DNA sequence: CGGCAT
DNA sequence: CGTA
DNA sequence: GCCG
């Protein structure tokens, strides 16, 4: 065989797509390369996972995989398992294991990271409940993300974005006339649910976006919607307390705010997909020797940075055919 | 061998 | 360290 | 784990 480039941000990767149950396996595997620090196999076998999403048609045979980038020796052995026998041995006894259903269940926790959860598996503690118990280990943004854990694990729906777009927008806008609030990530790639909603904000004139996002949280608080904020700052992590029917539920809400000469820098870096952005990066400084980031994208030899007025200006710069959105689903 | 996004 |  |  299939046509296959080798960097992710070189094809289109639809939001539906064949291979899901090879990718998801192979995503176990990547997952667990993380929880035991191998961030090089956990790249691999996402990138590997991510080729069987880009495929024209579902994967029947192991002839199939024949020159595809990103699949060795292991990943094969993984697919022809599963093409096989309906499961690959490695993937259950990961998928099944302590370690790995612990670390799972501490690292999608708001605040905690591979190199914490794996401290407190060490430590002997294995439930939410364990850690409720030991407070003095808790940060503050940990305390969050367990107080509110229970919500947070429940998917985020369109209607619930744009209840949030209309509450954002009205306090961006009591906070700075003529600025704007812009859906990004998953939602922004066709998403139907979602961990968060992400939202970029900006002014047409360069410089009044200054300071902005202080006053947008203030005014936020003070509506009572916010359950938790981090807190000079252009990105917000927060908690909402997002009116329901009788009631209300906490939603992770993300706000970032660029001048808007960064404005389609920081689109293109907040649509994502994650993976994307890495490979799109990666290509960038190793193809083309500019380096790119929500900011901007840099030439180290000119010393200077590309002017951009839309996503499309970047792509072409860097010699890619433009994927809209819901083809960034790498 | 070492990179692997910023 | 955590976060996008 | 794969590859430049
Ligand atoms: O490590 C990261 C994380 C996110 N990002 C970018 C891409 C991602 O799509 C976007 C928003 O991050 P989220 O964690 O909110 N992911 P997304 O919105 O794609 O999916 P969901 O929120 O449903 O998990 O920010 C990175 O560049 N690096
Ligand atoms: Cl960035
Ligand atoms: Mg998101
Ligand atoms: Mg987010
Ligand atoms: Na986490």
């Amino acid at each position: 065989p299939a046509w296959m480039p080798a960097y992710a941000c070189q094809r289109p990767t639809p939001l539906t797509h064949h291979n899901t149950g090879l990718s998801e396996a192979l995503e176990i595997l990547a997952e667990a390369a993380g929880f035991e620090g191998s961030e090089g196999r956990l790249l691999t076998f996402c990138r590997a996972a991510s080729v069987l999403k880009a495929l024209p048609s579902p994967v029947t045979t192991l002839s199939q995989l024949q020159g595809l980038p990103h699949f060795g020796e292991h990943s094969s052995r993984v697919v022809q398992e599963l093409l096989e026998h309906g499961v690959c041995e490695e993937v259950e006894r990961v998928r099944r294991s302590e370690r790995y259903q612990t670390m799972k269940l501490f690292t999608q926790i708001f605040g905690v990271g591979v190199k914490t959860a794996d401290r407190w598996y060490r430590e002997g503690l294995r439930t939410l409940d364990d850690l409720r118990e030991q407070p003095q280990k808790l940060t503050q943004q940990q305390k969050a993300g367990l107080q509110h854990h229970q919500d947070l694990s429940t998917p985020v729906l369109r209607s619930d974005v744009d209840a949030l777009q209309q509450v954002v927008e009205e306090a961006v806008g009591q906070a700075l006339p003529g600025a704007t609030v812009t859906l990004t990530g998953g939602f922004r790639r066709g998403k139907l649910q979602g961990h968060d909603v992400d939202f970029l904000i900006t002014h047409p004139k360069e410089g009044q976006e200054a300071g902005l996002l202080p006053r947008v949280m203030c005014r936020l608080q003070d509506q009572g919607l916010i359950l938790y904020h981090q807190h000079a700052f252009e990105r917000s992590f927060c908690i909402f307390r997002l009116p329901q029917p009788g009631s209300w539920k906490a939603v992770r809400v993300d706000l970032v705010v660029a001048p808007v000469s960064q404005f389609p820098f920081a689109l293109l870096g907040w649509t994502g997909s994650k993976l994307f952005q890495r490979e799109l990066r990666r290509f960038s400084r190793k193809e083309k020797g500019l380096w790119l980031n929500s900011h901007g994208l840099f030439d180290p030899e000119q010393k200077t940075f590309f002017q951009a007025a839309s996503e499309e200006d970047i792509f072409r710069h860097l010699g890619l055919e433009y994927l809209p959105p819901e083809q960034r689903n790498a």
